[PDB]
């Protein structure tokens, strides 16, 4: 759907980096909170491989989006009640935004994993046709992008990440996506 390990990325801003108590950002950053997320990660490793295989999209890129969204459960497992971020609007590993989507399964369920995913094919599908001319992999990126902000916040390929949060939603994702790509989890 594009290919992750040439989208370009500068990983997580310095904001992002502080909350894991880091003293460097960027994609070193983004690698390091991946491996920090990789242990819970296995847990849900079965449910991962059968929605990046029904979606066609890489595991590695599901893997990242949990990261990102919930740290793999480590920030939502003991809200009330479980599994909620984003007050109270995102639901789930992977934080399907409730205003848009009505949240399916189980906070961390196969279901939850699959509809979240499907939400990031349908803004690749949008991203594509809104830039078709950029490249799949300038496409990807803002659909990730989008997966945070909306397709209609992402104006250009240079300020993708400018309206989401953190201001580095998409470059982070990506830099974990590429760290859980390369080393497994
Ligand atoms: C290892 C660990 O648990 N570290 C914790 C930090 O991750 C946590 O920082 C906050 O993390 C959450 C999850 O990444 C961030 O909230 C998410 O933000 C994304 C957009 O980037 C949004 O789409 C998700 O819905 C949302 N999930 C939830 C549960 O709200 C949050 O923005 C981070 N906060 C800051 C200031 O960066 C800190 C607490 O901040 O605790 C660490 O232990
Ligand atoms: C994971 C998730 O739920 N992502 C949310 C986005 O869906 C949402 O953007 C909105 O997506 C809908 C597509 O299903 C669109 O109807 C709507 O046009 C679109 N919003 C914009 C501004 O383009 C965003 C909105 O910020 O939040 C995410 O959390």
């Amino acid at each position: 759907y594009g290919d992750i390990t040439q989208v370009e990325t500068s990983g997580a801003s310095s904001k992002t980096s502080r909350q894991d108590k880091l003293e460097y950002d960027g994609v070193r950053a983004s690698h390091t909170m991946a491996q920090t997320d990789a242990g819970r990660m296995e847990k849900y490793k079965s449910f991962i491989n059968n929605v990046a295989k029904k979606h066609v999209v890489d595991p590695a890129v599901i893997a990242a989006i949990i990261s990102r969204e919930s740290r793999a459960g480590n920030v939502i497992f003991n809200t009330t009640p479980p599994g909620w971020g984003d007050n109270y609007n995102g639901f789930g590993l992977m934080q399907v935004d409730k205003r848009y989507h009505e949240p399916r399964g189980a906070w961390n369920s196969e279901e939850h994993i699959d509809q979240a995913t499907g939400i990031l094919v349908n803004f690749i599908q949008l991203i594509q046709k809104k830039f078709p001319s950029w490249s799949t992999e300038q496409q990807l990126k803002g659909a990730i992008a989008a997966y945070n902000t909306g397709d209609g916040r992402v104006e250009s390929y240079e300020s993708v990440d400018s309206r989401t949060t953190g201001k580095d939603y998409s470059n982070d994702v990506v830099a974990r996506a590429q760290w859980y790509k390369k080393n497994g989890f």
